[PDB]
């Protein structure tokens, strides 16, 4: 859909994110709904003191006065303005749902860690030198806040001068960052060419023209012409952005230039898709099938196997007529020792106490997935349709998962008819895709499996 | 058991290993069976138990100045993928599905010919800031450790992360002067001082074998915190069905309460209540999979064909197996469950701690008679107390397993 | 419900909390589900290697190398973190208008509970943080002994007070001032607490009279199954000495049968508060069978003698009811409107307005803990029809566990709700007052009925 | 405007006042119109009177007063402002908390009608100096008690303490006196500043005592100009105007303003919509819909004054209603009158205005009686697009603040 450069980045970074060794380096722009910070305009506060930008040297020497109360007060004012100007965004949420375990930032706000906790992840937040010595138990991500934290205004780093005065507190973070930039693939975001600290930091952690360096990525927005402005001003900003991109290129950081900041979100969304569509939920139970039971068992079997063969992950509720053969199909390929990311089994607890929490149990096992495949769905009560499978359908759809009901294996059929009719509400688009979906509701086992697999692959755009 | 310093190290490094943030830097000593010391080097070394224990630990970072390929070899023998780095360019790539990174700075015995080693210095500095290191295989005669450390560590930060180095105390040689010995001691002391200046604590052992023991202990600390719950039941000994259900339920619930992990085969009559007990504590205030791993058995000929490998696979995850009940239904009647006995056997062939709560009774007698073969030490009262009330039995089991997990 | 001493405490502390100047001091026990901490077992993770010998540990911890301190702190705090959880106590406390929390805990349970209740917490565990004032804060949380995410700076032993007064004295000063000015509830402290007596010895004076009264809730020591009686009477003696020491600082100790009673007590307090802000639901074009002026005057004096008895009113300003609620309020207040006495939330009309009516109503009712229902009729297509809005407000009211009081005598939809309550009455009011409820289906008498009913609720 | 130090103080103390964490410590100077003081206490009491400072302070949301004065000027000013004062002069009174109090007044040296017993007060003051930002005022270098008290309630070894402030007047030369005597007095003032500085109390030296009043006025302005009263009932199409009201409200709320509304027909619902779009509700939106009927209209006037009292700036929109079958709404004009009698900034948007226009023209003429000062004149006249008009309004009121 998007331009070839953006697509290439999406695929490469998807690869790096999925291997769970990618890092995010977040600027102040990420903490703004508009996607950027007008650094000059943010600092109207000196107009509120009558010190128009001569007075700046007096301000600098007031700030750098031996009495740290000065530093604390000014930090408090600026920080407060920042806090009064920031908000949580979908970017933070998407990033929080991604398997990213390393965040670097120069932001004071707690948006990243907040997004992490809202996703029930444990964040190891480090903004002091001593905190680098500790390791939080059961942490899912580390968040390095170099320039300090909003709840500690006097210790906050606002200007590069601190690096010069207090290297003992800044150098360990610089060391850590250098190492990470050697070892992890970074995405720089929220930085513009007017950012006051990025070039310094990069100059402290990266070598110029140094060959064979790890390639990192940075997303920015294209500079566009303003209505009431001379063309020299526009070409000025264009030139500045060009120099910024060149400097970033010197450190093997490839810059991707978007038309607008919203594209960032889109990109992130796409990346998440690429991830979530690789863990599949297999819904279904059966006592009855119009194939021979053993043959159907083999259908489920090799469906699972050629799910696993194509690097997919399976989460199963262990349906009576389906689960055992899913397991068999998985084990055929794995025992040639079970990786935990390939097959996750969640058999349902029987009894009153289990059924009391079966719903939360289902939501819990389906949350792990981004695509739900539906097979059969019958049980013994009297042969009766299994309501549980349709419930799993509902939960899947309220969770924005791609729904793939195999109508050949007729409750599955019922949902395939509920979706095939009124089809725009489930798959807004038409592409092979419409034909493939229709091809699921009496071919061979290989053919049907190929249909399902290729449909699910088409889903991961 | 050991002296307080080693125990403290064991605790800190256990935490770091379990948190998958530990690193190892291996000197030439680790590649020697005796624990101490070009073309000849490769011709004089091969694999040791330390390498195997390390390979079994969830350690993802190895730094070394050795040319031998013992680390990567040990890792592969444990069926794990090693990302081996000896060139600058290789740092830009990340090997897919890797379990550990192995930085071999001074090059590798393969690729003999292999300044511009700056990226490795960056990586090591960062790692020393963020990861807890164990230095091992280094003596005071090592030509490179002090240089590398002088390039990757600052002596002006006191609040930095603590690292460790294990060495052996210098001992007097048969028939040698005392001045020469005191010379060697003085030099080892200076070595310790030099390491201390970079906040690397040196622990001095009586012998190199103690290294192994320490490692063993560490492994224990990990493996004993994931429990395998074996058992199935239609009848429940001398309790009411519902009552047994409350027993299994809350046993599971305070297995989870004391930070234990559960692996279950979801046996009929046990599994659902293990699950319930877990969910009660876990749904308080999603299921982390490092907390509960369910491995229900596939039914049918094709499943039973690999039930054995399936069982060994699920038990491999654990270091302690608790055994409950073990009865089934074969033809209308209650019959002992062979599966629990199989899981017991597999547990013991895997050198796992076996805890049968008196088929359970049968295994408790198998353990109580040959008790020197299962638990060399004395515990003895609790084990006998496993064969009371529900709270009492649960506390017995849990505190016993706790004693195992020192 | 409970013994006169506990009830008395409930009234006094309810009074102190309601003026929004009460403070809580929380010990480690509050961060436990069982309500207490066995300090020895806490010491064990350091005692597990080699357990006279304690001076070696003391000198290791107090060694020039701060790595020692960091390590020991890390181990002990980690044990804490693996042993703590959030409790109903935290949630109840977080819903209460308490703006001052003191604690020696490292955990972030208090701040967590506050934030889950959408309150902004100014958390201070460093000296410098005392110099700051967090914008839009609802409560201050002083963590005197540090924070769990800053293990190396954590205060474990009293020794720090002796070594670093520059870091501890400001907190001591603040605590002293607060204990002079705010009424405190001590909870989570037992006689085995390693620091409380020291801290009290530095922030309170003994035998000096006219001190502010504070409160401490503990559980009586009980005998353990199969153990000698001397150990029990030992623990009893220790608890008695502890109570005596707290009494010495004008801190009254209340001794409960079990820790759950803490929760119960807290619950009661919350009740006493939440039932004092009333939501008045109702709109009317017709007023059952009374003359308009008479019914309007009923609403009027209902509001006026709700306020006369120190109640608070939140109104959606329904047509036929709202204006007269306002009138009734103004008669009593204009004798200058305090904000928490009357909160008016008139509904925005139009499609864009109706788009958020549900959230608007939930927002209204959340401020309140008891909802009174009057009438509920409007014109729908030319004729008088029942107002579904009142029914919705009822649903939302009960889903938020607010006490629902439908006046069926002056009512249409109100009457409907009176039947909804009289039927399945065990689902709304577990207890026996039944007559007062029945009297809801004169003006002075009806108002007295309503008011004494809601008063009985508190 | 004023010097950067004073401005910084104004912003910091404004924040502390707004967060209801500011405290005042009053010396004898505050009880004197001349701003300073040159058996004795009887004469002193017979020599004091109420000042604008006391009123400004009483109008501010300040809940903590410490004083060494014997006079009752603080509590008097508070009670004249219809506030409840918890007055403390004994130790036992510290154990009690007066209900519905708005401010506490520590009279640690007693009261004129109230002719060890220090320790609880010392504790309270120490704590307050740790947690609350103080303004010391009415103290000169000849004051006999300030240094003692400070030495008893503050540590000189704590450097990272909360910063407090003390306002004094610069020593000036007296008509015909030697330069050595003047330099003597200057030296003493400088040493005084040093002594306060040792306790981390920053001293701001003003040109004259009235500047104290000016500073306080500025602070009060900063407070009252942050709550806006939206006046109006109801050129453009109805939906467009409704969205105009909507987004005006919406980024009035977005720019940290507070709205008080009488919920006028044609305006109220859209003010509400605009507020909730930005948004559960805090002190950001106070709705005071008018009660209909004879009894309500009997109290509509007091109702309006109470409304507008919460605010310091009133914006006027439209103002039309249906009577006996479109007619000007006298109520909006009444709200204008009350607004001006309450010293509120009047911002009538005469653009899409009816009565708003009448008042905007009433303002354009005799413009000096509403805004004593000039450009601002262009912005007032500008009262275009919707974004442009709302931005005009917002920038006008922002210039006001």
């Amino acid at each position: 859909h998007m331009n070839p450069i953006v697509e290439l980045f999406i695929k490469d970074f998807t690869k790096e994110v999925m291997e769970e060794n990618a890092a995010i380096f977040a600027g102040a722009g990420l903490s703004m709904s508009v996607g950027y910070v007008s650094w000059a305009k943010l600092l109207p506060i000196a107009q509120e003191i009558g010190l128009d930008v001569n007075d700046l040297v007096s301000l600098a020497q007031y700030y750098c006065n031996e009495n740290q109360g000065n530093r604390g007060r000014i930090n408090q004012i600026i920080l407060d303005e920042f806090s009064r100007k920031v908000d949580l965004t979908e970017n933070h949420k998407i990033l929080a749902r991604l398997p990213i375990h390393t965040y670097w930032t120069t932001n004071y706000d707690r948006l990243i860690e907040k997004a992490l906790e809202e996703e029930n992840k444990i964040a190891d937040v480090k903004y002091t030198v001593k905190q680098l010595a500790t390791t939080k138990v059961k942490r899912d991500a580390v968040v390095y806040k170099m320039h300090g934290d909003v709840e500690h205004p006097s210790e906050a780093v606002l200007i590069k001068d601190d690096y010069e005065k207090y290297s003992i507190k800044m150098d360990p973070y610089i060391k850590a960052l250098s190492g990470d930039l050697v070892s992890k693939t970074f995405l720089f975001v929220g930085f513009s060419f007017t950012d006051p600290n990025l070039d310094y930091i990069l100059s402290r952690v990266r070598s110029a023209y140094e060959r064979d360096q790890r390639r990192h990525y940075c997303l920015i927005k294209k500079e566009e012409r303003r209505p009431d402005e001379l063309e020299a001003d526009f070409e000025y900003r264009v030139r500045k952005q060009e120099l910024f991109i060149s400097d970033l290129s010197r450190f093997n950081i490839k810059t991707i230039v978007l038309n607008n900041y919203n594209e960032i979100t889109e990109i992130l969304q796409r990346i998440e898709n690429n991830i979530k569509t690789k863990t599949v939920f297999l819904s279904g139970s059966a006592v009855e099938y119009h194939w021979e039971t053993e043959h159907a068992e083999q259908f489920i079997h090799q469906l699972s196997k050629e799910l696993i063969r194509k690097d997919f992950n399976i989460v199963s509720g262990f349906g009576l007529g389906v689960g055992s053969f899913v397991i068999n199909g998985v084990l055929e390929e794995l025992y040639m020792t079970i990786d935990d990311d390939r097959l996750i089994l969640r058999p349902f607890p029987q009894g009153k106490k289990g059924e009391e929490q079966w719903d939360k149990y289902r939501r819990d096992m389906i949350t792990r997935t981004g695509v739900s495949i539906f097979l059969y769905g019958n049980k013994i009560d009297k042969v009766v349709k299994a309501k549980g499978v349709q419930s799993e359908f509902n939960i899947s759809f309220e969770q924005n998962n791609y729904v793939v009901p195999v109508g050949a294996t007729g409750i599955a059929k019922d949902l395939w008819n509920k979706v095939n009719e009124e089809f725009e509400t489930y798959y807004p688009g038409a592409d092979r895709m419409k034909k493939l979906f229709g091809e699921l509701n009496a071919l061979s086992i290989e053919e049907l499996i190929n249909t399902i697999i290729e449909f699910v692959e088409i889903l991961s755009n």
